[PDB]
RNA sequence: UUGGUAGUACACUACU
RNA sequence: AGUAGUGUAC
RNA sequence: GCUACCAA
């Protein structure tokens, strides 16, 4: 270029300060380069350099004899032109590395010139002459133009333009307004996250391993790809395109070579058939018998259920004290001489009060009356046992184990041999199970089931009326009469009474066991006057034996836990074995009636074939399995049966390798059979499932699995997949799990260490990647995915808060576990000594019924650590100034370099699976690094159409549906196109003589096109443990949105992460060190150097959970190559194919649809499955062919189905959780937790009737928790003005009355909404009745408040004075702040207590910044102070101690008669010690006698609940204005998304508190928010209302009340926080009977769908629904 | 904080 | 006894 | 572990 021009540009660059000025430089730098090229080009072409000539000048140059006024010359201005030989060459110069500019220019110029061409007969050639400024190659489109100038030599250099453009861009590299302007249309960046890179990367051994293993050109291409800078390059994609083109040859060879395997394919793909199943079963038994200790003996059986049962005796009392006597005389009078009969007679004698009945009752009543006076426990007053006849009584139903009444070796017999207390080569023996495969052992199971059938299927003598039927039977019946009739059929049987009795007795056993002692036994009862339980001494878990009285002998339910039936005074007495269960398993039994009723009705649903008696017999044993045996069968059932009916599967290898029956239980022997039978039965009806849409019309052609009968496909899948959900959580033992996990991780590591060397390959070696195919696919995908969003790096920054402070991020301030490494020898040794002393104390005290320091010495290379809470580890790092309040990403970038050594540990999930899963726990700073990598991926997965782990909400279910609609349409129309010539030839030929000439009709109709659908439902194996981590190095390196600095640090981290060490936890080390015998081939010893170290180096296993987004993206890539191969292979058969593939971490749902005429379909299947496996292996995944299975109608994907187009789900899994899913806080709060399960089940397609049943079971379990059932102690019915429990409010443990449409949408808050809708529809005049909701509420002033019934007035008082500011009855517990020693931030809070006035300073800080009472705030100081303040809360401190739901459950029962309600906190919301539940009912009613409601109070209720909520106005409008069409049957359901009904809080509340909207942090729009906010303040008077509230308090108290000011400011600013916060719209997908488009559609569909099982109703509205 | 002493509190109670 | 287990536990 | 009391 020109010299003096360069000096001017170089000056403009130095003097520029704005980005607007810098942009103008860039514009002219580019135009200068364009001009420079043309001036040089024209010299080579030997033509006049014309600057920019209008088109009219061109015509006037070459054809003077033509009029400007007549011809309409196209309005363009070409850079040059050339007229020779009656041809006009219009010329345009370009300087781009791409010809996208050139093709726009060509098309514009070509299109316009056609019209003017015909009016002059001059042909026009549009010539674009491009030069690629980097290479310097020319590119010319016109074939005539190159025939004129065949040798163009523009010798030219652009280096001075790159030098200049560089200087400009280095100068404005951080100016984000520059990056915006400079940005092309298609791509935009933001400033670097760091200035320097990381040179220590390039020296790192793992990179050198990585590098050295690649071939040389790829090495250069990696280093080059790291160093790329999309902002400083000509175009963003050059490095990606450069690398795509280099790999293209090797890639398209691999695709073509792989596609031609279609012709090699035999067609003998792995199928299921009778032989495979028997061979699988026989190989399986061979394994199981080598692995277990088999037993053909029925006395080796363990309890199938931990209970024995007998019917009640209605000739006897059901009084507590009669029952106690009845048992005491029965035990003392046991006739005969058995091995334990002396012990039981003694126990009976030890509980013997004789005639002294009233003396017992009044003694017990007095002790109880003492405990219930106090909120806390009664301390320092000793419990003394009263002598009442032979019984020494410590408490109601607690009796001293008296030494006089039992020979002291019969006492030892009871404890040691019967209860196991203190009970006791080279090898350790195998686990013992029953021989499930032995036919005599099977018949014993078959017997037990037929024996249990006989007793339990008989009618109990009782009225079938219980809580569920009484309160909800009305609405269950209305939705479906059949399910009401079924409930009756269940409640009549002994089944239902047995399990109710086992539930109620267990509830009581737990209540009783709490305060049982080492020197006492206790007695539990139930409503059945013949069933009891003796709770033995714990010896520290719950020990017990069940006792049944009965008239005749063998007439008791014995599911394998009877010790013996004995003859006694009156009839017979049967006593169970001694059972020992942890409290978690016991809770499950309490909840079992809900499970049973739910299970029975669900299996029986809408099916006239099945017999209810047989269902109950199966369901009772499933509902009461609290033991591992059944876990071994329920989930494998899925794979065995589904593999058995698949088109392609591997039933042999699944059963052979994986299926491991664990039959300790006769019921599990019976069930293992039902599974086997079902595998064969599945094969036998394989053609009844697969095609030869019609899945919508569901007929009963399949054989039932678990009980005899006939079943539809939907009902058949529900039978296969539901059983898994009978599995309880927490059945595992930490002791055993920790070892199994530790050793499988180390086995995978040791295997890799010894055998797995090569990283790359070309023949699918185990644990390798095809390097060039990886590189090429990644390039194509990154190009594609980046292209479809231009601000991607910006999207990543905003959505994941990269720019904001670390303290504003929800995951970086959580209560999750978090590892930290350091020296903690003193803290851990002084824990050891404290638990030594306190164990020795309670050991020495227990003699009533008569180490860490070492570990460290044994481990020279130990690595100390301690787990803590994430927010606490953040506090710590901020305090020691390792972290700052700088933008999170900048600090993540520093951490990647700063944190060299990585450390992880694990704990056990306690999962419902047969083998328990591991959960990994890393350091805080490891979570910081992975955040960046994962959140980058996450946003790019959202752009990828295949990738679904990133799909928000329930979108998956709607995506499955849209694919199968698309695929069905493709199959049909594509088969119609390929046939129509043949179909017209045959159908026109078969008009004249359809019968005759049938040799010619089938001449052509064999050669017509064959349809083929196949659905691969795939699982992958060892997803995290056996990946090739090295492949992700390319994913980072190729990434155009990363700068080379960031890439360098990210890759350095990823190198360090492959050196990460796993810490075997101290719990596991103790267990292992305590082993007397050495373990044989001890993998844990091998990998620790004889337990010298507590760490093992883990390399290839990126730890499960950590890289799910990036791994899933690469899995999405493997499927793009699979699509490409299949597309080629089918074009070799001139066929048609559609391939879809959905990917979610290690789950896959690929869907092939093919039409071709050249080949047998079986060979195409054998091809597609082989190439599926290979596609996976070429990218480092391993498809698990024991679990993957192919159908042509059924897509399973992340436990969501699609059956012939129609979506389907096991809604039953959500219904089973409705029973035992709760935190145990209060009646409202617990019920709400349980109701949401029914809402989730509803949106997965639960029928209205079964949803009502579920809702009843929730109400039952909730009221049971706080002793609030009908007739019970805390039952509110008699304390309130109401004739039903649906008339009392839901907040005071009422019963929920609303339409199920309403409950689906708004939950418990529907209880009040509907009540207010009932009032409007009674107390507004008939003229106004036809109006919408806004007008009916406006008519509230003209209401006869006199006419309002008592009840309605009562409810409105609660809505006014209680509901509108916080779910009000809440038991408050007295418990301690257990185990906060670990928390760094807790000891700082403790120091702030010890400081003089230290807290008072902090409280006053938080009143001056009331923003922090309901946010965390952007500042560092603001985070740390708000943390220390939270420790002031009791509820927050109990959150950090590990929760225990069975204790939380049982404590909540026991304190239901104590005074646990703080009525001052309830009352002080209307003022101008503690109290019991029932007293709180009296005190609340009398407060309502001191209040009245005017017509303004009612208006205020309707305003807050209805009018100030768009959704509530809508839901109200729909119910009032709706009119229903006639009923109709559901014909195929459709997924529809629930629409949004609605229309910076941390800053806005700071801006509200101090009236400036001008804070160091983020304009006019945050001054607008304050004006919009102050509307809400002046309406409700809150600022000027709480001032009266505080001043009144401190005037009465006499001095300034600092804590009350905090509490009132909190509830003031918490009301402000719940206005200045948008409902971030979650995606909720609902299965409905038609498709929703509008918002009104969803409401009408919902309203019409959820009222009967039989049918659905269309719903319309008479006015608008907004 | 350690060392000592003496305690460590409650549901179901039902047409059966 | 019960719970757990081809890891010595409760 | 909690509670009351005592002793450094």
């Amino acid at each position: 270029m020109d010299y003096q021009e360069y000096q001017q540009f170089l000056a403009r660059i130095n003097t520029a300060r704005d980005a607007c000025v810098a942009k103008d430089i860039d514009v002219d730098l580019l135009m200068a380069r364009h001009d420079y090229f043309g001036r040089e080009l024209c010299k080579s072409l030997n033509i006049e350099y014309r600057n920019d000539v209008p088109f009219i000048d061109i015509i006037l140059d070459i054809r003077p004899e033509v009029d400007p006024l007549t011809i309409d010359a196209p309005h363009i201005t070409p850079d040059n032109y050339l007229y020779i030989n009656n041809v006009l060459y219009i010329i345009d110069y370009k300087v781009s590395v791409s010809n996208e500019s050139s093709v726009i220019t060509y098309d514009k110029y070509y299109e316009l010139t056609r019209d003017i061409s015909d009016r002059l007969s001059i042909p026009i050639e549009i010539v674009i002459i491009r030069i690629d400024p980097v290479s310097r190659d020319l590119h010319i489109n016109s074939d005539r133009f190159k025939e004129l100038y065949p040798t163009i030599v523009v010798d030219i250099n652009f280096n001075q333009f790159f030098d200049l453009k560089q200087l400009l861009y280095e100068k404005f590299g951080d100016d984000e307004e520059f990056l915006l302007k400079v940005a092309h249309g298609d791509f935009t960046l933001t400033a670097p996250w760091c200035k320097t890179g990381c040179p220590e990367f390039w020296k790192h051994p793992i990179y050198k391993e990585f590098k050295m293993s690649m071939p040389v050109p790829e090495r250069r291409l990696f280093e080059e790809s790291v160093k790329f800078n999309a902002y400083e390059s000509e175009r963003w994609n050059t490095n990606l395109v450069k690398i795509r083109e280099y790999t293209k040859k090797d890639y398209s060879e691999h695709i073509s070579k792989s596609a031609k395997n279609i012709f090699l394919a035999s067609g003998f793909y792995k199928q299921p058939n009778k032989n495979e199943i028997s061979e699988g079963w026989t190989l399986m038994v061979e394994r199981v018998q080598d692995q277990r200790e088999i037993s053909k003996s029925l006395h080796d059986q363990k309890p199938s259920i931990h209970f024995i049962w007998g019917a009640h005796n209605p000739g006897n009392s059901n009084n507590a004290t009669f029952k106690l006597i009845l048992l005491s005389k029965s035990l003392q009078s046991i006739k005969g001489i058995s091995t334990y009969t002396e012990a039981f007679k003694s126990l009976g004698k030890m509980m013997d009060i004789g005639d002294k009945a009233i003396e017992y009752e009044e003694f017990c009543m007095s002790l109880k009356s003492k405990a219930r006076s106090s909120w806390k426990q009664i301390m320092n007053k000793k419990l003394e046992p009263k002598q009442i006849n032979n019984a020494l009584v410590l408490w109601e139903q607690q009796f001293m184990i008296n030494n006089d009444l039992i020979d002291k070796s019969e006492k030892l017999k009871l404890f040691k041999n019967f209860c196991g207390i203190g009970k006791h080569d080279l090898e350790v023996s195998k686990p013992k199970i029953l021989d499930f495969d032995d036919a005599n052992m099977y018949l014993a199971s078959l017997t037990m089931m037929e024996q249990s059938k006989k007793i339990l299927s008989k009618s109990n003598g009782l009225k079938p009326d219980n809580f569920i039927l009484n309160e909800f039977g009305s609405r269950i019946k209305d939705a479906n009469k059949e399910t009401y009739d079924n409930m009756h059929k269940i409640f009549e049987t002994g089944y239902w009474q047995c399990i109710s009795d086992f539930s109620t007795l267990m509830k009581n056993i737990l209540s009783v066991s709490q305060y049982n002692r080492h020197n006492t036994f206790r007695i539990a009862m139930c409503a059945n006057n013949n069933v009891f339980a003796i709770v033995f001494p714990s010896a520290d878990t719950v020990v017990y034996s069940i006792i049944v009285l009965h008239k005749e002998e063998e007439n008791i339910f014995n599911p394998g836990c009877l010790h013996g039936t004995f003859k006694c005074m009156n009839g017979y007495i049967s006593i169970s074995r001694a059972i020992r269960l942890d409290k978690e398993r016991c809770q499950r039994i309490v909840s079992s009636p809900g499970l049973f009723l739910t299970t029975c009705l669900l299996f029986k649903h809408d099916n006239p074939t099945l017999v209810m008696s047989d269902i109950m017999n199966f369901s009772i044993y499933t509902s009461l399995s609290i033991t591992k045996s059944v876990l071994s069968l329920t989930e494998p059932a899925r794979y065995m049966i589904m593999n058995s009916l698949a088109i392609s599967s591997n039933v042999k290898d699944y059963i052979a390798e994986k299926f491991s029956p664990y039959t300790k239980t006769l019921f599990s022997v019976y069930m293992t059979r039902l599974i086997k039978n079902a595998c064969f039965d599945a094969y036998d009806q394989r053609q009844r499932v697969q095609l030869r849409q019609k899945g919508i019309k569901d007929n009963r052609e399949l054989t039932s699995i678990w009980f005899p009968g006939s079943v539809t496909l939907k009902e058949y899948l529900t039978q296969i997949y539901l059983p898994f959900y009978f599995n309880a959580k927490g059945l595992h033992e930490k002791h055993h799990v920790m070892v199994d996990l530790a050793k499988t991780i180390l086995e995978i590591e040791c295997e890799q260490r010894e055998n797995i060397k090569e990283i790359w390959s070309t023949n699918c070696t185990k644990q390798t990647v095809n390097l060039k195919i990886l590189i090429h696919s990644l390039c194509k995908n990154l190009l594609a995915d980046t292209s479809r969003h231009n601000h991607l790096r910006n999207r990543i920054e905003n959505r994941n808060n990269f720019r904001r402070s670390i303290t504003t991020i929800s995951t970086f301030t959580s209560s999750k576990s978090c590892l930290k490494i350091g020296d903690f020898r003193k803290e851990k040794e002084l824990q050891s000594v404290k638990q030594k002393k306190i164990l020795e104390v309670q050991s020495r005290k227990m003699r009533l019924a008569n180490n860490y320091e070492m570990l460290r010495n044994a481990m020279p290379n130990y690595t100390d650590y301690i787990s803590t809470k994430v927010f606490d580890r953040l506090y710590e790092l901020l305090d020691k100034k390792v972290l700052t309040d700088k933008p999170v990403i900048e600090q993540i970038m520093d951490m990647m370099i700063d944190h060299k050594k990585f450390y992880f540990t694990f704990f056990n999930k306690g999962q419902k699976t047969s083998k328990d899963r591991e959960i990994f726990v890393g350091e805080y700073e490891a979570k910081m690094c992975m955040y960046a990598v994962e959140r980058i991926a996450k946003e790019r997965c959202k752009l990828n159409p295949d990738e679904m782990i990133s799909e928000p909400g329930d979108g998956k279910l709607k995506v499955l549906e849209q694919k199968s609609e698309q695929e069905i349409r493709f199959l049909v129309e594509t088969t119609r196109q390929k046939n129509r010539e043949i179909d017209e030839a045959i159908e026109a030929l078969a008009t004249e003589g359809y019968e005759s000439n049938l040799g010619k009709i089938e001449k052509l109709s064999l050669g017509k096109a064959k349809g083929l659908k196949m659905e691969i439902n795939a699982d992958m194996s060892k997803w995290s443990a056996q990946d090739v981590f090295y492949k992700y190095f390319w994913l980072i390196a190729l990434d155009p949105i990363l700068y080379p600095q960031e890439k360098e640090r990210i890759l350095y981290f990823m190198c360090n992460y492959m050196d990460k060490e796993l810490i075997l936890p101290d719990e596991l080390l103790f267990n292992l060190l305590d082993q007397k015998v050495a373990y044989q081939n001890d993998i844990i010893a091998t990998m620790t150097n004889q337990l010298n170290s507590n760490t093992v180096l883990i390399k290839r296993n990126w730890l499960q959970g950590n890289f799910n987004y990036t791994s899933s993206y690469v899995h999405s890539c493997a499927m793009s190559v699979y699509k490409e191969i299949l597309k080629e292979a089918i074009t070799l058969l001139d066929g048609s194919i559609l391939v879809n593939s959905l990917v979610h971490s290690d789950d896959n749902q690929t869907s092939i649809t093919i039409v071709q005429d050249k080949m047998e379909n079986d060979k195409i299947i054998d091809f597609a499955m082989k190439e599926f496996e290979r596609a996976c292996l070429t990218f480092g995944c391993q498809a698990n062919m024991k679990k993957t299975y192919v159908t042509n109608c059924i897509k399973e994907f992340v436990s969501l189905f699609n059956l012939y187009g129609e979506p389907f789900s096991i809604y039953g899994r959500f219904l089973l959780t409705s029973v035992g899913d709760c935190a145990y806080i209060g009646p409202y709060e617990d019920l709400a937790s349980r109701i949401s399960s029914a809402q989730t089940a509803i949106k997965h397609g639960c029928p209205p009737s079964l949803a009502w049943v579920s809702i009843a079971i929730s109400h039952w379990m909730t009221s049971l928790t706080y002793n609030m059932l009908p007739g019970q102690s805390n039952d509110p019915i008699d304390y309130f003005p109401a004739e039903n429990r649906k008339d009392i409010p839901i907040e005071l443990n009422g019963v929920l009355d609303a339409p199920l449409s309403m409950i689906s949408t708004v939950g418990l808050e529907s209880g009040n909404l509907y009540f207010l809708i009932k009032l409007l529809s009674k107390y507004t005049p008939v003229m106004q009745k036809r109006e919408s909701v806004v007008n009916q509420i406006a008519e509230v002033k003209n209401w006869k408040v006199e006419d309002l019934t008592d009840n309605e007035i009562f409810r409105l008082k609660i809505l006014r004075y209680l509901v509108l500011d916080a779910s009000i009855l809440t038991p408050r517990k007295f418990t301690t702040a257990g185990s906060l020693r670990k928390l760094y931030s807790f000891s700082k809070y403790q120091d702030r207590l010890s400081s003089p006035g230290g807290m008072v300073e902090l409280f006053t800080y938080l009143l001056e910044k009331p923003e922090l009472l309901v946010t965390k705030g952007e500042d560092m100081k603001d985070y740390m102070e708000s943390v220390i303040f939270r420790y002031n809360s009791k509820r927050f401190k109990e959150s950090l101690s590990i929760q225990n739901p069975a204790q939380l459950f049982i404590e909540q029962i026991l304190f239901s008669h104590k005074p646990v309600i703080d009525f001052s906190g309830i009352r002080d919301k209307y003022i101008n010690g503690k109290v019991t539940f029932t007293e709180a009912y009296r005190l609340l009613m009398r407060d309502l006698s001191s209040l009245e409601l005017t017509n303004d109070d009612i208006q205020v209720i309707y305003s807050y609940i209805i009018l100030n909520d768009p959704m509530m106005i809508t839901i109200a409008n729909t119910h009032i204005l709706s009119i229903y069409g006639s009923p109709q049957r559901r014909m195929g359901m459709s997924c529809s998304t629930m629409p949004e009904f609605r229309n910076s809080p941390a800053l806005v509340l700071r801006a509200y508190s101090k009236n400036n909207p001008d804070i160091q942090g983020a304009p006019t729009e945050m001054a607008r928010d304050l004006v919009h906010l102050k509307e809400f303040v002046e309406n409700t008077n809150l600022e000027e209302k709480m001032k009266v509230r505080i001043a009144m308090n401190e005037a009465e108290k006499g001095q300034r009340d600092i804590v009350f000011e905090l509490k009132e400011m909190t509830r003031f600013y918490q009301v402000c926080y719940e206005y200045v916060k948008s409902t971030e719209h979650k995606i909720k997908v609902f299965i409905l009977p038609a498709k929703s488009y509008t918002t009104t559609d969803f409401c009408s569909l919902m309203q019409g769908n959820l009222i009967k099982d039989k049918e659905w109703y269309t719903v319309h509205y008479l006015k608008q629904i907004l």
